[PDB]
């Protein structure tokens, strides 16, 4: 599916939390996905580190889509209860 | 390759962000390719900083495009799931 | 009614704030009102966020404001105490 | 159709912007349609980057209208909320 | 008066500020004084959008004058600290 | 005095801070003296909150001057400790 | 020397940014050199506020020239680290 | 050397922080190389502080360079784990 995804859809980004949203980014910087750096970059968010929510969507890299089959695998352990899984 | 990459294509630009493309223009100062006065003149661009990519295609100068070998190498370690390589 | 709504009229977007708009653009998104690139464009504007009502107002396309029906479904749950609604 | 949809017709043109012009213009660079040069000259237009659809109209160039079913293309999938299509 | 108040002066345009000037044109739109294609052509003026106050005396039109009745009634409210009023 | 205070002179600006620079600026909204849409657009400011001191002098509006006679009380009970007064 | 420092000479404006520059401005302004209109117009500076040192170098008025013995002196204590003082 | 350092090189500003960074900044002001009020400037800095590296760089004023003497002895005593030194 990777980006396809975004028909899953986005507008669910609003039931995540830096509870385990620190998790994933965690992971995404150990599988190199996301530079350190461009890491911190995500700490610039408006308002609740939620929003942060919105740069991940960013972070579905047009090219890069596949790196979120690792984001599907966290999401698999992060949480049984979340919506469409 | 060089500038030939125009017909890898541009249209994948729409995919890069300032989270590595910063990095990018750091290492084209180290290289001497960009000029520092030059390099700020990117802040120009409109709208997301993204936009800037359209400088990028400008900055792979017709004559000095063998600089942007340099781009190459560092796409390489910049990131493993970008599209086109 | 579609663009006719400029005269319901445009005067009171100095209502509107990204407390809710941002969800609106999110369904643009999702409805593929707007594309992605254009989206992100909107961040260009002037002051606060919230002149991007007049950013909003172009994007009742001339052409394609059937598609703020969309919008106006939003308006419907948006804001029960809206003026207007 | 090519420029007989000139008679489409361009007072429409009032309905196009940026936000996906730029994406067309790319376009017509990949497809070779447009030369980067005289791509570059079309920033010379006056007023809002929308007269440029003005600029649009004239590079449906009366012997290579038939380069503007490679814009129908990019129409169809650039707003399915536009007029016209 | 209408644009007999070019002896009122236009020398002090200089107090004008497009945190009302904004407005004023919006209100231009609503009561479809100018049209939105040359309102947005307003966008094209010299350094500080203020000078678009040069602007504003041009779009006193010399045969629509008495549409800027609507603007001294805006005025009224705009600024009750403003020279002339 | 009003804007002959400008020789006061706004040299001394680099002593103001927000933490006063805000009240007065509420005082400009309860005095009517600036419209709460163009309040909103000091927060556009470069920089330090502080630069806003360079929008304060641009409020202080040519044909509007003596409405800075509210600013001066409130600067006499906002700080006793200011040079100037 | 007055403009005669431009074989002092203005390839090191290279060096100047801003956070002085603004200052500097700021007393051109108090020494009525010039006018608050055109000083506004400094804003039109394509790309960096640096460039903004051509604008300052056309600000040597080649009737005004010893104007910038003013500025000499704001040089003064601007910055004791700045080549050519 | 100066900003010879450059060559140093400043690809290496990623191993910087705000725990020493403000310090240096600190002696910055102490020692008159940079003013109170571009000091602060350092604060609308994108991201992360870190990024502000990027400021300290520019920072090394073209003709200005040798000022960063101070810092070189700056750095002696700030880390004596960092690379380069």
């Amino acid at each position: 599916a990777d980006k396809v995804l975004k028909e899953k859809r986005k507008l669910f980004i609003r039931s995540m939390g830096e509870g385990t949203i620190n998790g994933l980014l965690d992971e995404l910087l150990q599988t190199r996905v996301l530079n350190k750096e461009e890491m911190e970059k995500v700490k610039r968010e408006n308002a609740t580190v939620m929003d942060k929510t919105r740069a991940l969507i960013d972070s579905v890299i047009p090219k890069g889509a596949q790196a979120c089959q690792i984001c599907i695998t966290y999401i698999c352990e992060e949480d049984s209860y979340l919506a469409g899984t």
